[PDB]
């Protein structure tokens, strides 16, 4: 009933879920685990939604466009408060809720594989930490590492792999930057370097960016959704809590327009958030090209503040709090569901299954799937790294989930600009595919000895958790036995490849 889309705060497992993960078959014990997690909850990415609505508020106040002076005061208080809170935290930065999400995930990662890690501490095993290099990803990982270390009494602190390209020389010193697997959607890397032309990583990012920038199905479908009459009706319905009918009628008639500038006009300057140091926090300055032209723009901007306000829960104290939830109560939650669809649709079409007949939107995650299998192989073939813990982005998780065919990401939309992705015709939701701190974890077990039905060793087996729910792999994959969520590593190398073939009976133990 709250409709936070992919700003949904992570929902940690209850002690029932966390204690009922399936046991591996008799004879199999842990040898490896790994993860990729999105950063946790964050503040606003830049001075933009809050900036534009303040410009709109200024004009509404001048023109008598608020429904009352108390509603005006409350709206401006809410805008000022969340802006102030982002100046204080840093635009784009992890919040307290986001740190707590990753602390708990880290604690539970140690606990789920306690025997693996206690053995690693006694036998010289190593743990590898990786980040895209983006601050909120690295800081998420730092909090995971803190929770992991606290749960294990610090007994693994001396078993961390030393990065050759650390995210920073301070709290992030344990994090190897790996933007080829954790930032494969862009040529530019978060640390300010770029992928090198001609590398596989550069070509993957470059081809993807060129595809999405020019694809007519994606562009037409997003246009259909942006101009949908029910989205416009929802936008008006929401905004009428705050602004008068006359004010909104003028906006509907194109008589108002606001740019993200000092005075909301086209000739205004770059405006930075009040009290921000643009050299310390450049994201506190807005892109002047952003604008409110419609009720749709304004309502989607307000919805974005509501959902990020949930991410900023821990910051929402003191004398400049914000109460955007007040605008999405009762029947206005129906409006929130419309805005969540519009926001989800952009992500779905650009980074998820998207439309039928193409795999460009999610094939970009192949380097991460490659690494998920390659780091298992490194361990089974005699390496000492017992875990690889990775921290990244929604732009990592959405294509990865579609490439793997995870629950929620199994349905492409029609190859159509009018029969588009909707909540009625697709299971994809930001709140469940890629909440804040969304994560995929794989546990790998093995049986000692020589398999007398082959010449060599028993095949390692693999089990997946998605947002800490144990899930099967995609339906083409055959588990090791009836009733099992464990899969042979050989089976996964076959059934997760493009053909999705199964080894059939040879997948059974
Ligand atoms: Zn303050
Ligand atoms: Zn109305």
């Amino acid at each position: 009933g709250r409709y936070y889309s992919s700003k949904q705060p992570y929902v940690a497992p209850n002690d029932a879920t966390a204690s009922s993960y399936s046991k591996a078959p008799k004879g199999y014990g842990p040898i490896y685990t790994e993860s990729m997690a999105r950063h946790g909850s964050r503040g606003l990415s830049s001075y933009k939604y809050d900036a534009l609505l303040m410009r709109m508020a200024e004009t509404a106040a001048r023109d008598g466009g608020f429904k009352s002076e108390a509603i005006k005061a409350e709206f401006v208080k809410n805008l000022s408060g969340i802006t102030a809170a982002n100046v204080e935290n840093g635009y784009g930065m992890l919040t307290g809720q986001g740190a707590q999400q990753h602390y708990g995930i880290g604690e539970r990662a140690y606990q789920r594989n306690r025997s693996l890690f206690d053995q690693a501490a006694a036998d010289g095993g190593t743990i590898a930490y990786q980040s895209s290099g983006e601050a909120r990803a690295t800081e998420s990982g730092e909090n995971f590492e803190k929770g992991f270390n606290e749960a294990s009494g610090g007994r693994l602190i001396g078993n961390v792999s030393a990065p050759t390209n650390p995210a920073d020389s301070g709290n992030g010193k344990d994090f190897q930057k790996n933007p080829d697997t954790l930032y494969f959607h862009k040529v530019q890397n978060p640390d300010g370097t770029s992928k090198v032309p001609g590398t596989k990583a550069y070509d993957i990012a470059n081809n993807y960016q060129n595809f999405v920038a020019n694809d007519a199905t994606i562009a037409g479908a997003e246009k259909t959704i942006g101009d949908n009459v029910d989205v416009k009706r929802a936008s008006h319905d929401l905004l009428s809590q705050i602004f008068t009918e006359e004010f909104l009628a003028k906006l509907e008639n194109g008589e108002y327009k606001w740019y993200n500038t000092t005075d909301g006009t086209k000739k205004g300057g770059k405006n930075c958030a009040p009290g921000a140091d643009a050299s310390k926090d450049p994201d506190a300055c807005g892109e002047v090209s952003k604008k409110i032209k419609s009720e749709y723009d304004a309502a989607m901007d307000l919805y974005n503040l509501y959902i990020i306000a949930a991410d900023m829960h821990n910051e929402n104290t003191g004398d400049h709090t914000f109460a955007f939830d007040q605008y999405f109560q009762g029947a206005y939650a129906d409006d929130a569901r419309m805005f969540a669809w519009a926001l989800d649709a952009e992500d779905f079409y650009e980074k998820g299954p998207s439309y039928a007949g193409q795999n460009e939107t999610y094939s970009i995650a192949q380097p991460l799937l490659d690494d998920f299998l390659n780091t298992i192989d490194a361990r089974v073939n005699g390496g000492s790294t017992v875990a690889t813990f990775r921290f990244a982005h929604a732009q990592t998780m959405m294509p990865f989930a579609a490439l793997l065919g995870l629950p929620g990401s199994t349905q492409q939309a029609p190859a159509s600009t009018t029969d588009v992705y909707t909540y009625g015709n697709n299971e994809w939701r930001g709140e469940s595919v890629t909440p804040m701190a969304a994560n995929v974890q794989w546990d790998v077990y093995a049986r000692k000895g020589e398999d007398p039905a082959t010449g060599q060793r028993y095949t390692p087996i693999v089990r997946m958790l998605y947002n800490e729910n144990e899930v099967p792999f995609r339906s083409e994959c055959t588990p090791v036995a009836d009733g099992s969520t464990w899969y042979k590593l050989t089976e996964l190398k076959s059934c997760l490849a493009a053909d999705h073939k199964t080894l059939g009976q040879d997948a059974r133990i």
